[PDB]
């Protein structure tokens, strides 16, 4: 009764939910001018993300898994690891992008206009992929992240075999930029919203519950896919033998899946919904 082909299953499902998600998404904002917005320009950064994080990375680290050997080199072994760290953070920014947008939204109605545009939005995605691209491909492309102790090496020597080992300053000056920071920003954005939203209806109430449904979907599904994996991530350089390798790898996949729960928690709109009904 082997994993092999229990396992396999699995794996395909997820990549095939992932790809057709956002293959689907692509589609209903490129094909239908009435959902071209601004607001959905990041979206479709978004969607570009997760796209190649499901076509590229996912399948090959499944073979990884399922084989148990790497019959690739050591060049695609280092492209690969480059793409998982790159479409890794080009998600958890444009999430924070998100974000700040709406808060900018709710809090300044009248100067909204002004602050955002056609103009400003391209060279947002455009630094924001920049400062992805910069932290993944050029520190590994260029053995900065590589440890000193000897069953890296070993690892590193050897063409058959491809393993993650990094250095304490590369994993922690990582983790700050990838998760802490937007995490933080996300934090305070929500805040504020959740605050005038309140304000907002006692103000009605005055005159004359449906928010924490959505802040919930919003936050806690980021922060249970996305918290757990980096906590060990800064635990492990600093203990040796305080985190197993099967672990780090579980947790590792475990986000890998908030990919496809995208296009259900940011593109249900009513507009949207009318836009795959006509596609179908
Ligand atoms: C092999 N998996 C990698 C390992 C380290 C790492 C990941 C994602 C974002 C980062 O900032 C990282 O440092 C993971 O996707």
């Amino acid at each position: 009764e082997v994993w092999v082909v229990g396992m396999g299953i699995v794996m395909s499902l997820i990549v095939l939910a992932i790809v057709f998600g956002n293959v689907l998404v692509i589609t209903a904002i490129a094909k239908f001018e009435r959902l071209q917005t601004v607001t959905n320009y990041f979206i479709t950064s978004l969607a570009c993300a997760d796209l190649v994080m499901g076509l590229a990375v996912v399948p090959f680290g499944a073979a990884h898994i399922l084989t148990k050997t790497w019959t690739f080199g050591n060049f695609w072994c280092e492209f690969w690891t480059s793409i998982d760290v790159l479409c890794v953070t080009a998600s958890i920014e444009t999430l924070c992008v998100i974000a700040v947008d709406r808060y900018f939204a709710i809090t300044s109605p009248f100067k909204y206009q002004s602050l955002l545009t056609k103009n400003k939005a391209r060279v947002i995605i455009l630094m924001v992929w920049i400062v992805s691209g910069l932290t993944s491909f050029l520190p590994i492309q260029m053995h900065w992240y590589r440890a000193t102790h000897q069953e890296a090496i070993n690892c590193y020597a050897e063409e058959t075999c491809c393993d993650f080992f990094t250095n304490q300053a590369y994993a922690i000056a990582s983790s700050i930029v990838s998760f802490y920071v937007p995490l933080v920003i996300m934090v305070f954005v929500y805040s504020r919203v959740f605050q005038e939203a309140k304000r907002q209806l006692q103000k009605i109430d005055k005159s004359e519950h449906k928010a924490l449904k959505t802040l919930g979907i919003i936050m806690g599904t980021f922060t249970l896919c996305w918290l757990p994996f980096f906590i060990v991530n800064i635990v492990h350089v600093i203990q040796d033998n305080l985190i197993r390798k099967e672990v780090y790898i579980l947790l590792n996949w475990i986000g890998y899946v908030n990919s496809g729960f995208n296009p259900l928690i940011y593109c249900r709109s009513p507009d949207f919904r009318i836009a795959f009904q006509e596609l179908l």
